[PDB]
């Protein structure tokens, strides 16, 4: 039971989060800064992207994974499920 | 990929470096090299920050908590070695 979010950025701006892929591939969101997109958005630490815009993603390249992303414009969808980083509290 | 790397340090000293562990879906526990301090043994040695750690002084880490790798590596004293995995901002 994954939870969709879409994110919306300003042109000149970026989404404002990181994210490192990792084999055994699978992807997750490793930072978030503040007051970005993201945040706004909800995205979560240790967060994996299950699909982007329909586009499922699980397993993908990073650089693969990585051009979707930017290539989605200023406006981009995303579902996901929960993960947690550690030092969070 | 593994790519090794020994380090010694004294007492009162640290390796230098910091980590985090995510618990994943597809609960997956995964350690990757955070913050590495200047003038550290882990910068001499020319650990690199993204790196999965994966092996803590020949133990396996991967699956293993957080609280887990930094008690195996306290057990060790003034030495510690690691095995690394040889991250784009949005």
């Amino acid at each position: 039971q994954r939870k969709v979010l879409t994110l919306e950025k300003g042109d000149n701006q970026t989404f404002g989060f990181e994210i490192q892929t990792y084999g055994l591939m699978v992807t997750f969101v490793a930072r978030v800064h503040e007051s970005s997109p993201a945040q706004l958005a909800g995205l979560t630490p240790g967060d994996t992207i299950a699909s982007v815009n329909g586009l499922n993603v699980e397993g993908i390249r990073h650089r693969e994974i990585v051009d979707i992303i930017k290539a989605s414009g200023n406006v981009l969808r995303l579902e996901t499920l929960y993960g947690t980083e550690e030092s969070q509290l």
